[PDB]
DNA sequence: ATTCAATT
């Protein structure tokens, strides 16, 4: 584990050097109809790089390298299993719609996504947007709730305390406004 | 409010 990264990313509004590559965190959970097991105790991460075993490319997108995961765990079909995803930054456009197409052929298996930030290029995939919260899996804003189970998950609080800030009260501005403008357009 | 796959 390395010094609060997670913490720094939140604040990484000047750090934004222009060079960073993204990282994403997964995390696997097990479920059996007649039992339940929490594989929760452990945690790993992923990197936008898509590993050899994937095979060759399929394009350059760091959902993409998700995706490649999946596969990997060869989760039963027979069994139930919640994947949960951590990732700061837009839900994209082409991989929003790929990501709907896996839960309508697996519902059996729980996954959310979590997005820190929105940051749309272009006005114009907002449609996905909405897509994707009907079919792209439970999407939400990380909250301080879920963001001590992330601070503590995926960094040791022991010896790596985390400091609260007004800061993710103003990214939230930035999301819960941008978000609501989606949600509160629902037409009926 | 925010940054940005292959071979020996
Ligand atoms: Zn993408």
């Amino acid at each position: 584990m390395d010094p609060p990264t997670f913490t720094f990313n939140f604040n990484n509004e000047p750090w934004v050097r222009g060079r960073h590559e993204t990282y994403l965190c997964y995390e696997v959970e097990r479920m059996h109809n007649d039992t339940w097991v929490l594989l929760n105790q452990r945690r790993g991460f992923l990197c936008n790089q898509a590993p050899h075993k994937h095979g060759f490319l399929e394009g350059r997108h760091a959902e993409l390298c998700f995706l490649d995961v999946i596969p990997f765990w060869k989760l039963d079909l027979d069994q139930d299993y919640r994947v949960t995803c951590f990732t700061s930054w837009s839900p994209c456009f082409s991989c929003a719609q790929e990501m709907a197409k896996f839960i309508s052929k697996n519902k059996h298996v729980s996954l959310c996504i979590f997005t820190a930030r929105i940051y749309d290029d272009q006005g114009r995939c907002q449609e996905g947007l909405r897509t994707l919260a009907e079919a792209g899996a439970k999407i939400s804003i990380m909250t301080y709730s879920e963001f001590k189970h992330c601070w503590d998950t995926f960094v040791d609080h022991q010896g790596c305390p985390f400091q609260p800030w007004d800061g993710l009260d103003e990214h939230s501005q930035d999301l819960s406004g941008r978000l609501r403008a989606i949600l509160q357009n629902q037409e009926n």
